[PDB]
């Protein structure tokens, strides 16, 4: 194992795509703005976004 | 000295008022949205906001 690849925290477009990919199974109303939702969450990881999606589902 | 008062980091309306109070001397164009500017800066102090205002002035 000689290649080293660093994987940082996700950027804004990445957060948009994570929030889209987590919610394909759920019926989401079209009134919801995900692009505003990715702007507030500066410094989250993927697991935090999955956590908040599942909490809204609960 | 028997009273103890805790002073936390400023909230969102407080950040709006800090950004307003720092920029009274400067000619600011009316196209600038400060209320959007206070939403991004979750967890700044007052000195950080004065720093970024003076850097824009520079």
């Amino acid at each position: 194992l000689d290649q080293l690849i660093y994987i940082p925290l996700p950027d804004e477009k990445s957060r948009v795509a994570i929030l889209k990919a987590n919610l394909r199974k759920s019926p989401v109303a079209k009134d919801v703005d995900l692009e505003f939702l990715a702007k507030m969450t500066n410094g989250f990881s993927g697991a935090d976004l999955t956590e908040i999606c599942q909490r809204a589902c609960k």
